[PDB]
C-alpha cells in the first residue's frame, strides 16, 4: 500500500528491560491469500469482540481494503460477511454512544497514488455512514471524547522528514473537517528525524488523555541493511496545559511471536493497535506485526500514574 514504494537508545534499554506476560499472533478465518494487519483496536457488539482488519495481498502494489472480523476461538477472528472499505489502517471511538470509524482513503491516477486522507463514517458496525474527510496527504488522524464531553483530535502531518502530531479540542464530531484538523497545533512529542502518530486515545480518570501510538525512525540492523523502525509507543496529554508526560516505550517487533515482514526493511515494525484492559489488571495490546500479522502481547496498564480508563468500547445498537 501507500507506505511500502537518542530513541534508538530507549528502545535498546527497552529490549533489555521488558515486561511482556503472554505474546500471540491472531489467527483470521474467511479471507485466505491476503494479510491481516494493522487492525482498529477490538471492540464489542452484539455481546462478541470485534475487530475491524486491514486486508491487502502480500505483494507491495495490491491495494488494501478493510473488513469486520468476529472472535470465534482465542485470539482467533472471523470475517463477518457483508461490511467492505476501500481503506487501510482502519481505526474506531466511541462518541456520544456512536461508533466513529476511520481509515486512509488513497487516490490513484494512472495507476499511482496522486493523494491519500483520512474518510471519517459514523454510525454502528451494520451500517457507518461517510461524512468528512482529512486534509490532502495527512494520515493518523485521532479522536475521542473529553471529561467535559468535547471532541479531541489528533492530527499528524507529515511531509518528508518534517513530522508532527497536533492536537485540537472541537464542539462536536459536526466540525470535524480537513480546515480545523490542518490547523490543529503542534504537540511536543516528536523529535528531528523521528515521526509516529496516534493510534488509540482513553479519557482517563484525571481527565487527562492516554495515548497509544507509534514512534518510528530510520536505523541500519547488523547486517547493515536500512530499518524503518516502528515501536508501540504511549504517552498521557494533559488536553488544558498540553504538556506531555509519561512517554514510554511499551512494545517492540521482539515483544511478538516471530514472522516474516512485508518487506525487509520492515523488520522491527509494529503498528499499534489499542490496549484491552483484562480480568488480571493488565492491558492486552493489540498491534500490526511487520506490516503483514496482528498480535497480541499482555503488558501492564501503561497509564497507572495518570488514571483508569473512562468508558468502554462496547457498542449499543442503533
Ligand atoms: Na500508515
Amino acid at each position: 500500500g501507500s507506505s511500502h514504494h537518542h530513541m534508538k537508545q530507549t528502545k535498546a534499554s527497552f529490549e533489555a528491560n521488558k515486561r511482556v506476560y503472554e505474546s500471540v499472533l491472531l489467527t483470521f478465518r474467511g479471507v485466505d491469500g491476503y494479510d491481516v494487519y494493522n487492525c482498529s483496536v477490538p471492540f464489542f457488539y452484539k455481546g462478541k469482540m470485534h475487530i475491524y482488519g486491514r486486508v491487502e495481498k502480500r505483494d507491495i502494489w495490491a491495494a488494501s481494503h478493510v473488513r469486520l472480523f468476529e472472535e470465534t476461538g482465542k485470539d482467533e477472528f472471523t470475517v463477518v460477511p457483508g461490511f467492505y472499505f476501500q481503506l487501510e489502517d482502519p481505526y474506531v471511538a466511541k462518541i456520544n454512544n456512536e461508533m466513529i470509524f476511520g481509515g486512509t482513503h488513497v487516490r490513484k491516477d494512472k495507476q499511482e497514488i496522486s493523494s491519500y486522507y483520512g474518510y471519517f463514517y459514523r454510525g454502528t458496525p451494520d451500517e457507518l455512514t461517510y461524512f468528512t474527510t482529512g486534509p490532502d496527504c495527512m494520515k493518523d488522524i485521532r479522536v475521542l471524547q473529553l471529561q467535559d464531553g468535547r471532541l479531541g483530535v489528533f492530527s499528524r502531518p507529515r511531509v518528508g522528514c518534517r513530522a508532527s502530531i497536533g492536537f485540537v479540542i472541537l464542539n462536536s464530531i459536526d466540525e470535524l473537517g480537513a480546515e480545523v484538523i490542518a490547523k490543529a497545533p503542534p504537540l511536543d512529542i516528536l523529535s528531528e528525524n523521528t515521526w509516529g502518530g496516534v493510534n488509540q486515545a482513553y479519557l482517563l480518570s484525571s481527565g487527562k488523555v492516554g495515548c497509544i501510538g507509534h514512534y518510528s525512525y530510520e536505523d541500519t540492523d547488523e547486517q547493515q541493511q536500512p530499518q524503518r523502525v516502528y515501536v508501540n509507543y504511549s504517552f498521557v496529554l494533559d488536553p488544558q496545559s498540553r504538556a506531555i508526560a509519561d512517554a514510554k516505550i511499551i512494545g517492540t517487533k521482539s515483544c511478538y511471536p516471530p514472522c516474516e515482514p512485508k518487506v525487509p526493511f520492515l523488520a522491527d515494525c509494529v503498528f499499534a493497535s489499542g490496549i484491552v484492559m483484562r480480568s488480571d489488571g493488565r492491558a492486552d495490546l493489540y498491534s500490526g506485526v511487520g506490516d503483514s500479522r496482528e498480535g497480541r502481547i499482555t503488558i501492564d496498564y501503561p497509564f497507572k500514574v495518570h488514571g483508569t480508563i473512562i468508558g468502554d468500547l462496547n457498542f449499543p445498537m442503533a
